[PDB]
């Protein structure tokens, strides 16, 4: 629990902001049957031209004759509907009050992608970071479903944050004006949660190596499951010698920090009708090891990300503490650990025992990752569970096949598979199922070991994924690869990927 | 004097150090060249050049006392040799006393005005003979011109180039008397003694460059630098870890932490007896090794094995140091700074993404560990400016772009003050280390606008990492006349495959002719 | 004159467009202590807050309608900051109950802004002409500017309002209007005013070498190039003469010809001259290196970060020189007479290209050993320079995308300039100065001669890593009486965050032809 220091100014914790400016704001969700009124600070239309590129049209009412006249189609038509396009000008409505008016572009196509509406928040985003406002309020003149409002929401109140930890006047008031607004209130206290918990992933990751180490991430851990009334219990070295987690052991051999391993519990009050794993790689610094990452585009100063599963998991914690769902009992894992160059570091080469019994060839000590959760997997089937997920930045061969949008998913229940997928619909966090080839695993039969590593044949995500199945004998499990999508290279900062899509696993 | 940290018992404990050199036991005698030449000692040799006529013959204008020697020296004879730069002849011969002499000549080329890269080569011709020579006096004679700086630059490279280092080693002989003829001599008289304290300040600092990084540590540095100031007199104080910690330095003990040599920062002091006018602080990179951290050097010309030389800057500095508190200028008072460190790799290093906070309070986002010089500048020269002086000029191997803009010959000199840029091209000029004014492009400054960071440490896109080194030091002096040397292409002889001491010279010119 | 074909669908001319939407601006400037009329279209406003950081912005102008000027109240007014590339729109109703559009762009705190500030402002200025369809814009100046920091802003309003259509088919913008007027309001307009249709010229001369520049090597090839500089030639009535290769080859420019050896497309020498009626002060020669293609030859560019699909821009000094002999043709100097010249070829792999250590003679009879034969620039340029030195000039200033190693010594903003010749070199960073395209002096160092010394050819095409400086040590060899400056633009010429050319250099040589 003590962090230790090369020197004195060496942090011994990772900063946390809890209370952000965004739970300051309140929310009024209205009907835009009766009529929009503009009072105060910015008013923002959602416009579409189902027309490609066609002319902004207002449609909605508003009360305010001087509004009445700006919004009238002979002004709107000046300006086009390109999505992401926005204008927004400044006047005095009827009360000769000072008001900013304008809208963010839609397309010309029905339905928004969340592709789309994460365009239209970042549009809508600038416009309040370059304007002192008390009030912003969003007129839905497009068709969003429950779920995409939230997203709408929780999108908007991510980008919106900024994240000032490391450096050395928001709005107070949102209102929403949408077709069917009792039907869309329920999301917005709902969407507050998914945020911060994205948020919440977003500092862990984002926090640098010398910040967040296996000690201070863990007790970052402790002190969110002390604020969530969660069970908690932080294994150390010796426990985990004990628990003969050589695999787990070895990654870490090389770092300055213990290997710490992360297990928060949440039971629901009622009798449990269904448990689940949920483990996330915790790499906390990434420099590949001995097998260093030194070839061009490597990107060895991204490495902080490496533990972005792990902060997607406590990220989900959060969410689910706080949402509180019944007959479930979710247990929170992670193997944390850094995998350095020292010493006292595992060498390529050399022949490991997982705790299961399996001895491991390490081809690429780059190749942690599966390491690490080949552990936690067989810690997490001894919990006894229905579902094991395991979320991971794995490999970087996700960049290639399905980019940095869409995470791939590997299982080897194909029911499992489909709540995902289906969780991935409603929390729209992009994921693709894709295939373990069996005709792959032979590549793996190493000459010593039990098991290689890796492979001989490319396609690394399905080699890793074929390796990690050998260490879940009889559970359902599931496998997200998000090396690919967890870091935003545009806007240089995280994503916090997988919180929500994981919540509305454990929910929906 | 700490002791040096040690892993087996074989490793040394300190860096050995050439005080006395045969450089210093050379009588040198300016002669007149107008009362002609007295060829009965030694080995004599004549600097010729033919104005207009490209590789023309040799000719040799001046009568010299010797019988013998003067029929060899006839038209007849010399015309079958040309002056083609660097190209030389030399003949033993008996004197009319029946002595054994050797005469002969250097090439100047057809330019009536030889540069500082041609003195150069005609002094190595020279100096190639001389390491071939058991007489026991060299005589040269200027039939060329030359004026007062050129001509002590010429004594300066002949010293340097002459001397070998033998420290890590286990034919002929130094001479004991140089001989020179030239046009007014009594003017040219007074240079020679300063040629050869600026000899050694070049030789010293070359010594410390080439000593190897086992040889050459933080710590056998500063025991180095404090035996030096002790030497000449100069205040010191080598500031330890856990004062460094102290002043909070947290960008200079980033770099530090990953080695086995703990961090030390020198600061010597020069004050005039005299009442202080100007007040100056030198700063030099002090990387004793540089692997470049977890940003390894693995690349294919990342030429890991020189990465001795990283800190020649401060080497530099002490050069500088020795010249100074041996010629002694008035009304000055000038401060030699170098936080020293060395860059490796281990459990205890700095990453590539880590955010270190500096003295003065900004908060910098690691990108790369192997541009660590500017990361130890900056806590330097914030250190440098809290000391209230008037200029600060720091010089470094800092990025090696510097080798692709200028090459190997030009240094680049960036500031954010004119005058001070104009003083030290004035000094280039006067102590003949080419160097040349490099803009710092504001325009490239967003680059370094870190997204959590107060500032970037490099750039992700911009390319010329020099001129974005620059804008990055820029940010560690706040209201101080500042200038910036990188001499990361100047500092290694990749041809004679040793230091050349780069900078000794330019600092000190710059703090006499102040 | 006849473009070869491999195929009916190649090309066979550059599609060039001379009456831009710009030139159908009419552009009238008021002295701002008139008072400002708003009456329709966008009317910006360029404030500042000298000392105030993000300081409050505060309308000091005179306008001449009583509902915008409350409009634009200090008390209105004290919510938005004078930050540098800020901008905001307002909307209001003016006195004849006319719907009305102002704003304003920040400036900073700066009492003076540079080239770059300038062009903050001005892309700011043109976000808001985007994506909005107005008939008039209105700039009224409430900062100071010196008449050719207002001519710049000019320049660079007209070259980033500009939008290049020539290859959109299917795909052209819909919305795309242009306004139709453009009003200034400044302080001593009538000093002003003759800066205007100055920067109309410099305008389309940077733009024209743009398009060149922008079109691709199947459009931009030697000879829809050289044909080009003809039409541009006989429309400016200036004197021109296009040599083709049996001219080239009587004149023995070995080094050019070698270049362009495995090209389909004959090698075309560009010779334009423009000549003052009266007496001739001044004879300057402006060489372009107009490489159409840079494959790199047999040396290809297969290398990480080679950036063959750029290679368009190879170009970009014949280009800044043809669209600086349009400002010359049309602004029409006094006493002096100048040479436009451009050695035009394409550096292609076939088997009839010239190889890595083929020994090749210049047309000053310089034997020369082609180390690498995509340092194909120096070689034209050197026959190019030759055949300069002939005509007998005064200045031989020479323009050239010459090497990648710009983008390490002063990277993208900053080109540079060598020379064997202080006051040109100076002439050269004077006209830098004024057109506001920077240009920093970088050094010939001699020491570095010595590695061009070849075992049997004369010299040597490369060494064997200064790379700038040794190409200029390269081409100072085939100048031998004449003042010579060479400036390298391989690291400035193309902008990368617009995905477009800059047009670099013709302002700047044409400022250097008429400031002489
Ligand atoms: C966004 N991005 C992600 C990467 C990335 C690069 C490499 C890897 C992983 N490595 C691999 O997939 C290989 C098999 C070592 C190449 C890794 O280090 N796992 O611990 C994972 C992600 C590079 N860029
Ligand atoms: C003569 N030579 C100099 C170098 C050299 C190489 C790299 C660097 C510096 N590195 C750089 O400039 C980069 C930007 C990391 C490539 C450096 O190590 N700073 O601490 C400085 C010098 C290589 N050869
Ligand atoms: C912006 N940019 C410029 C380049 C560039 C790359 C290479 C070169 C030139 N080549 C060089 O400078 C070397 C010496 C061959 C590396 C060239 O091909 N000249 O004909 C010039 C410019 C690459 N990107
Ligand atoms: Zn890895
Ligand atoms: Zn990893
Ligand atoms: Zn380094
Ligand atoms: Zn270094
Ligand atoms: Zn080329
Ligand atoms: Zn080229």
């Amino acid at each position: 629990s003590e962090v230790p220091q090369v020197v004195s100014l060496d942090p011994t914790s990772i900063p946390i902001e809890y209370n952000t400016p965004i739970h300051d704001i309140k929310v009024q969700v209205y009907d835009i049957k009766g009529g929009c009124n503009v009072e105060e600070g910015l008013t923002i239309f959602l416009v579409n031209n189902p027309k490609e590129n066609g002319p902004v049209k207002i449609s909605s009412k508003v009360n305010d004759k001087q509004v009445s006249e700006f919004l009238k189609d002979e002004n709107m038509e000046k300006f086009n509907v390109k999505l992401g396009t926005s204008k927004h000008f400044y006047m005095f409505n009827d009360n000769k009050n000072s008001v900013a008016v304008g809208y963010v572009g839609c397309g010309s196509v029905a339905d928004l992608s969340e592709a789309d509406m994460k365009r239209v928040v970042l549009s809508l985003v600038t416009m309040l970071h370059d304007n002192k406002l008390s009030k912003l309020t969003v007129v839905f003149e497009i068709n969003v479903d429950k779920n995409l409002f939230r997203f709408f929401l929780e999108t908007l109140f991510y980008e919106y944050m900024t994240d000032e930890r490391f450096k050395s006047e928001y709005i107070k008031h949102l209102g929403v004006y949408i077709n069917n607004a009792d039907t869309y209130k329920e999301e917005v206290e709902k969407a507050r949660v998914y945020y911060f918990g994205t948020y919440y992933a977003s500092q862990l990751i984002a926090a640098p190596s010398n910040y967040c180490n296996p000690v201070s991430l863990s007790n970052a851990a402790v002190e969110l499951a002390q604020k969530l009334n969660l069970e908690y219990k932080i294994l150390g070295v010796k426990e985990l010698e004990e628990l003969k987690m050589g695999a787990y052991l070895s990654v870490g051999k090389g770092s300055m920090y213990p290997n710490k391993f992360i297990h928060l519990t949440y039971k629901s009050k009622g009798d449990v009708k269904k448990k689940i794993a949920l483990v996330g790689k915790g790499i906390t610094f990434d420099s590949g090891g001995y097998n260093l990452k030194a070839a061009p585009g490597s990107m060895i100063d991204l490495m902080k990300f490496d533990m972005s599963g792990c902060a997607a998991v406590l990220g989900c914690a959060y969410c689910v503490g706080t949402l509180k769902p019944e007959n479930v009992e979710i247990h929170f894992l992670s193997a944390v650990c850094e995998n350095m160059v020292s010493k006292n570091s595992y060498r390529p080469g050399d022949i490991i025992t997982a705790s299961n019994g399996k001895t491991i060839e390490v081809g690429n000590t780059d190749a942690e990752g599966r390491l690490t959760l080949a552990d936690a997997l067989v810690y997490a089937e001894k919990l006894g569970v229905d579902y094991i997920v395991d979320i991971a930045t794995l490999t970087g061969a996700m960049l290639y096949s399905l980019g940095t949008s869409y995470a791939g998913v590997f299982g080897n229940n194909e029911e499992l598979i489909n709540k995902i997928l289906q969780s991935s619909k409603t929390s729209n966090e992009p994921v693709w199922w894709l295939p373990i080839i069996n005709e792959y695993r032979a590549t793996l039969n190493s000459k010593y070991a039990d098991i290689n590593q890796i492979s001989s044949v490319k396609a690394s995500s399905i080699v890793a994924s074929l390796f990690l199945k050998e260490f879940v004998q009889n559970t359902a499990w599931a496998h997200i690869d998000i090396a690919g999508v967890s870091w935003n290279f545009k806007a240089r900062k995280p994503k916090g990927f997988g919180v929500r899509l994981l919540t509305e696993f454990v929910l929906n």
